[PDB]
């Protein structure tokens, strides 16, 4: 019931992170408006509640997020932005953390994305690598702190695997530019624009074929001497 | 703290049990489910404090990591704790190498070595810790093709050197009686009945960290050239 989860503007003392999909959450109660003390469970239950995310995906993420807070089990969204733990250079809609601030959204950023699959109504599989090929090409040229290794990389097809998964179809990877352009653009679910919460179940299963897809339309190389790593703590 | 309420009681086949005898030897007392199941990050935190002094800092971080070796949401069972490459390294003092064995149980053949350590002492220290870290790593580097030794398993090995030395012994001094370490490695027991206190000084990153970095230092230690320092993420 998404009636009893109206969008709201975050105001002064409300945390937002560096992903569009919990601050979506946050901006419709899904999970706390403040963007404070949330626990793994509240994750597994917003994701399932918004987006019919399956827990499995959201208690790894979740897990990985909770070393970027002091607290016991408890992390705020503004706690995300730790570079180096997920949050990554050659993001589609926030600068890299070397170059200026990888926290909010970015219309500037956002305009490789925007701009993607030129003539169709949706994003798919093959604009979704081009922007991961334009995002990290911009990152190569512009960040000599550039960190380009198979753990970014992984959570980048993943990522554009979430926005086309929980904004589009699942099976096929394609989303309608306008519930895609509102998700980044306001952090809102295009409820008044027909989107509706996914039927199918958003898994492992149904994100890695697409993130693998997505990863071959990428044509990626790792930066040769860099080791993958997740930074433990701020 | 009170460990009259916390009787040292032998773990059964319904009881699972970790890789680590701090965890051990909370859950054998009670100060963790005696079943090892259902464990929080709160959880350690208590537990750890209760037990032996230890402060939440470096508890909810290895929890935290911990965590990763579990499916559930936020909990795990002592025993998911024993996958490899996530806390679970090569060249342990008490546990054999995965790719050689159980990397799960005590073995009393592991630990000889530093049974053995700062012969002529009635006291294991910085000095004999580095000594037993030098000959683990030496030993699994002859007798295991796949060891991985990095930085990340090195700083483990010297950090849990420190717990051992800081929670049966000095947490300023890192010495501690013989007998109380080798009850904790070989019973996962509290050695009350034999004269083991709980630490009066609080075991802190701070009283750590030094105790590590010196062990570190009498460990004479290098990485394997082309190893990439990993924690295992998932099971
Ligand atoms: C619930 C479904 C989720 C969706 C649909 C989602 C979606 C996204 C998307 C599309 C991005 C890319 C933003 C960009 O590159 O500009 C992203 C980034 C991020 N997400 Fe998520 N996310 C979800 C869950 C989570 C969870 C559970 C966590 C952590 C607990 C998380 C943490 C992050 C972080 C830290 C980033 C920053 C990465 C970066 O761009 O550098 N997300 N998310
Ligand atoms: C609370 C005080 C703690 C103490 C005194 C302690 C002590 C130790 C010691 C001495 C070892 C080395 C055993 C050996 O090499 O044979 C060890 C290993 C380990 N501990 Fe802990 N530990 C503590 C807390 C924790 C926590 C909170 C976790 C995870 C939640 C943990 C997970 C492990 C694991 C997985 C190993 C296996 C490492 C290996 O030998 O391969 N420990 N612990
Ligand atoms: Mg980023
Ligand atoms: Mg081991």
């Amino acid at each position: 019931d998404f009636s009893q989860h109206p969008w709201k503007a975050p105001g002064p003392n409300d945390l937002r992170s560096p992903c569009p999909g919990l601050n979506t959450l946050a901006n419709h109660g899904f999970l706390p408006r403040n963007g404070r003390n949330i626990t793994i469970p509240m994750i597994v239950q917003a994701g399932f509640d918004g987006y019919n995310v399956q827990p499995d995906i959201l208690i790894l993420a979740a897990k990985v997020g909770l070393l970027t807070s002091p607290e016991p089990d408890t992390f705020t969204l503004d706690d995300l932005k730790l570079h180096g733990t997920i949050e990554h250079d050659a993001s589609l809609s926030r600068e890299d953390f070397a170059l200026g601030d990888n926290l909010h959204f970015n219309e500037a950023i956002f305009n490789t994305l925007a701009n993607s699959n030129p003539g169709s109504d949706v994003y798919n599989i093959t604009s979704a690598g081009q922007v991961l090929k334009d995002r990290l090409a911009d990152s190569l040229a512009r960040n000599p702190n550039v960190t380009n290794t198979g753990k970014e990389f992984t959570i980048r097809t993943l990522e554009s695997a979430f926005y086309l998964s929980v904004m589009g179809n699942a099976t096929t990877g394609e989303a309608p530019k306008n519930f895609v352009q509102i998700f980044f653009r306001e952090e809102r679910l295009p409820i008044e624009e027909g989107w509706k919460r996914s039927t199918t179940p958003i898994t492992s299963d149904t994100l890695n074929p697409i993130a693998g897809q997505i990863s071959e339309a990428s044509n990626w190389k790792p930066n040769p001497d860099q080791c993958p790593w997740i930074v433990l703590s701020p």
